[PDB]
């Protein structure tokens, strides 16, 4: 956020769902993938949390609700050498807010990273 917001919703608008973050990275790691998003542009909102939907070729697979201090989920107990699709989405006491989707394909435990 901004000036250390600490404290209940005072003069932001809940009635309206958080906007996406303006930036969703991830990482896919060998049989993890770390990822880090930021709050939305507009801190007058009010943000209860983030959806953390991954999944092997759907980020339906797999989803996570975090509270809305987490910047960053560390995803573990995956495979390797396979497409794992990340979808981060603000969430709040008016529901979900417009998803952000991402993707991220783990790494290979068998050395060759590439054919050529």
């Amino acid at each position: 956020g901004s000036s250390g917001s600490s404290g209940p919703e005072n003069d932001l608008d809940e009635s309206q769902v958080p906007d996406q973050p303006s930036s969703l990275h991830v990482r896919p790691q060998t049989n993890c993938i770390i990822m880090s998003w930021t709050p939305p542009l507009n801190p007058n909102i009010v943000v209860r949390g983030y959806i953390i939907g991954y999944g092997v070729g759907s980020p339906y697979a797999e989803t996570v609700r975090v509270d809305s201090k987490q910047r960053y989920y560390s995803i573990e107990r995956l495979e390797s050498s396979s497409h794992y699709v990340i979808s981060l989405k603000a969430f709040n006491n008016a529901g979900e807010g417009v998803p952000l989707y991402e993707s991220a394909t783990t790494r290979s435990i068998t050395s060759g990273p590439s054919s050529g």
